[PDB]
């Protein structure tokens, strides 16, 4: 059977379910597996629970676990199993209360022998998407325990998935080997090796030489040169996912000349993204229109693109009173000229390639965009104090959108809330953000979010950019690549080599 070799940076770390970094994602996801599986158009839907039921409050859930899983040493996967994990998860609560579902648990419990019930503070509708994450509610088998947890080390990393961790060299290679006794389809290739090449031009000269067979990542571990320089040779499959998170300009409604609703209409008309992601990007990345793409949960709601347009914005200025001398001119408004300032992270290359290029087409309809790098503190500190006019700032990316996004938005310090802050329904906005996180109503649900989505498309408060996408590289003979649903999810289980 065909066996694949991968390059990751480092080294997939000891695969503990329950922590951190070192720990990589992705490499869990392959070992371990979640309650409930997060699809890549938002819904989520049954994995090791098969089915389950919410009451009638919204503070407990109980799971019906599926009665055909076993872990990959053999042992049974059943209520008690996953209620020892939950609880050596909950006794470690500090690592893990960040996570608003952990935040929010109290407890889970053993009401059958394959269903058990988890106690929330309070109704909290994210619960199914956050256990889909990759950590850290994912099962090992209880007897991999130390001194009664995990927290401290783990015997061995024994899951239920599709792959079983078989050899770890440090600083060469971490080896899966398919599990054959897997509850669900089984994995085309037999073996994952993970060669650990963490430069860069080592891995382009090793993709060269065929000692690896595919490259996948997004932002982090592949250059947008990377990407361009292996897709200009045209003998390989490189292929892009769906969009995963959406990196925007928050656009300050209550500081400078963004207060103006046309103004930021006409920053929305006057950015070429297609050519922003052509040359600075590569390609590697998709247009974003609004805050959220439509396969993120909820926000399917049609709303209408910004063209790229400079005429049209050019007449949204002039006729808000931001008016040119002449052609070329840089507007002006009672006195005063139509000058904003870009704030971004000044040793970011890519943020600074995109400012530069928002500089230059905003010039061109009469803005004249100041451009202020600085180190990341100095931003921290002007994204809290609303020292901008326009801030770059990105949403989280599935599965945790749009709920850890919008959250966000009503907390005070956060650059969102501050460029918020000058719409008459900033206070509106923010109630219906506190009632959809507590809703347990799926129809209101969806209706909360159209309208804070709407009016915040509507105004402008937003320069949506681009979707960030996971990228592949591979060697014709491995088939069509299968992206995962969210960014760690790299599904070597669905590849099929030809």
């Amino acid at each position: 059977d065909p066996k694949l070799n991968f390059s990751w940076p480092v080294n997939v770390g000891p695969l503990n379910p329950h922590l951190y970094s070192p720990n990589q994602m992705f490499a869990q996801n392959m070992v371990y597996e979640p309650l409930v599986h997060y699809n890549a158009d938002g819904t989520v839907g049954p994995w090791l629970a098969e089915s389950w039921e919410a009451s009638q409050d919204g503070r407990s859930y109980t799971f019906k676990l599926r009665e055909d899983v076993k872990f990959s040493n053999g042992e049974v996967f059943d209520a008690a199993a996953v209620k020892a994990n939950i609880d050596t998860v909950l006794q470690n609560r500090p690592r893990h209360n960040w996570l608003e579902l952990v935040n929010q648990m109290v407890s889970a419990e053993v009401v059958g022998p394959y269903k058990v019930r988890i106690n929330l503070k309070k109704p909290y509708y994210p619960l199914l998407q956050e256990l889909s994450l990759p950590r850290p509610f994912r099962f090992i088998a209880p007897s991999q325990f130390k001194n009664g947890g995990t927290a401290d080390g783990i015997v061995a990393p024994i899951g239920t998935g599709p792959w079983k961790l078989t050899e770890t060299k440090l600083g060469e290679h971490d080896v899966f080997t398919r599990n054959d006794s897997y509850w669900g389809p089984k994995p085309a290739y037999e073996q994952i090796t993970v060669k650990v090449i963490p430069d860069p031009n080592t891995r382009a000269i090793a993709f060269e030489a065929g000692e690896i067979d595919l490259i996948y990542g997004t932002e982090g571990p592949i250059s947008p040169d990377t990407f361009e320089r292996f897709q200009k040779m045209g003998i390989y499959n490189t292929e892009l996912s769906e969009p995963l998170e959406t990196r925007v300009l928050a656009l300050n409604t209550n500081h400078g000349a963004t207060k103006d609703l046309a103004v930021r209409k006409a920053i929305n008309h006057a950015v070429d993204k297609d050519t922003m992601i052509a040359t600075v990007l590569y390609g590697t990345q998709k247009r974003a229109d609004t805050l959220f793409a439509d396969n993120v949960p909820y926000a399917n709601i049609g709303l209408k693109p910004y063209a790229f347009d400079p005429a049209l914005a050019a007449r949204l200025l002039d006729e808000a009173g931001w008016t040119a001398k002449a052609s070329g001119d840089i507007r002006e408004k009672d006195g005063q000229p139509l000058a904003i300032e870009l704030c971004f992270i000044g040793t970011d290359a890519i943020s600074k390639s995109m400012a530069e290029i928002v500089q230059a087409d905003l010039r061109k309809v009469g803005i004249d965009v100041k451009l202020t790098g600085e180190e990341e503190s100095s931003i921290y500190a002007r994204q809290r104090d609303g020292r901008f006019d326009m801030i770059f700032n990105q949403t989280w990316g599935a599965p945790y959108d749009p709920h850890a996004f919008v959250s966000s938005m009503r907390v005070p310090s956060h650059a969102d809330y501050q460029a918020q802050l000058g719409l008459p329904d900033k206070a509106k906005i923010d109630a219906e953000i506190g009632q959809v996180l507590v809703s347990t109503d799926e129809t209101a649900r969806q209706a909360l979010y159209k309208d804070i989505l709407t009016r915040l498309h509507e105004e402008a408060v937003y320069l949506p950019l681009t979707s960030v996408t996971a990228m592949a590289v591979a060697k014709p003979e491995v088939g069509k690549i299968t992206f995962g649903a969210m960014s760690s999810e790299i599904p070597f289980e669905k590849l099929t080599p030809k």
